[PDB]
DNA sequence: AAGCAAACC
DNA sequence: TGGTTTGCT
């Protein structure tokens, strides 16, 4: 049960407004991983809108916490809209709690919104700290930590470390799992945007899952 | 923005 | 495999 006063008043008011009817395919849809209210993001961001008419800093962690405490999952969508209020204040020494957000309540939706984001520009104002996190979640054997050191670099376009991408990338190709595999296609995929040519010399002279090489090369192969 | 792509099956 | 739903940048 909830303590600070904002969680509370934002647990009364989605539940006001919850949707039974949309409940039911928004659970089907994270293969009933979560009980859901049945609130869809428009409605949602409204709804926490509507609480906000913002909480100190001081408070952020405990609010974010006790959201993610939370049975329906949309109080956790909600605690990542929360978090991104508080940018400005979120940095290295957050990068702990970013671990547990990802290893609690793990699922694609809520890892694919924090990691290239919130992680994504922690480790850009702080890539010395790559070293202790990206080997030590490569070596857990937790597919979200494993997604989340591929997928930190997602968007950063030119700014990609294309060595230590690689790197990760050859750690990871051999995995089994469906959200490693495709989370490398994306990675590749998305940085030929920027680098095609590179991430063709390296889908053609480095091992890849199948579904990893035909995701990466999907946009370019027409030009080879 | 709308061009894109995560899921889903 | 590739069409559908939903949501991000």
């Amino acid at each position: 049960v909830p303590m600070h006063p904002f969680v509370k008043a934002l647990q009364e008011h989605f539940t006001a407004h919850q949707n039974p009817e949309k409940a039911e395919p928004m659970a089907r849809y994270m293969k009933n991983h979560f009980l859901f209210l049945g609130i869809q993001t428009p409605e949602r961001r409204q709804l926490l809108k509507d609480i906000i008419q913002l909480p100190d800093q001081k408070d952020f962690q405990i609010i974010i916490r006790e959201l993610w405490d939370l049975p329906e999952r949309e109080f956790q969508a909600a605690a990542l809209d929360i978090m991104q209020k508080y940018k400005k204040h979120i940095n290295e020494t957050h990068i702990p709690f970013l671990e547990e957000l990802i290893v609690t309540k793990s699922w694609w939706d809520s890892v694919d919104s924090i990691v290239p984001t919130f992680l994504g520009d922690i480790f850009l104002k702080h890539p010395e700290l790559i070293s202790a996190y990206i080997p030590k979640w490569i070596a857990s054997d937790n597919i979200w930590l494993q997604r989340a050191a591929i997928l930190f670099q997602l968007k950063y376009k030119q700014k990609m470390d294309e060595e230590l991408l690689f790197w990760i990338i050859g750690q990871l190709h051999s995995s089994k799992e469906f959200f490693i595999q495709k989370a490398i296609g994306w990675v590749l995929r998305e940085y030929a945007k920027t680098n095609p040519d590179v991430v063709w010399e390296y889908v053609q002279n480095n091992e890849l899952a199948p579904l990893s090489k035909r995701e990466a090369i999907k946009h370019i192969k027409q030009n080879y």
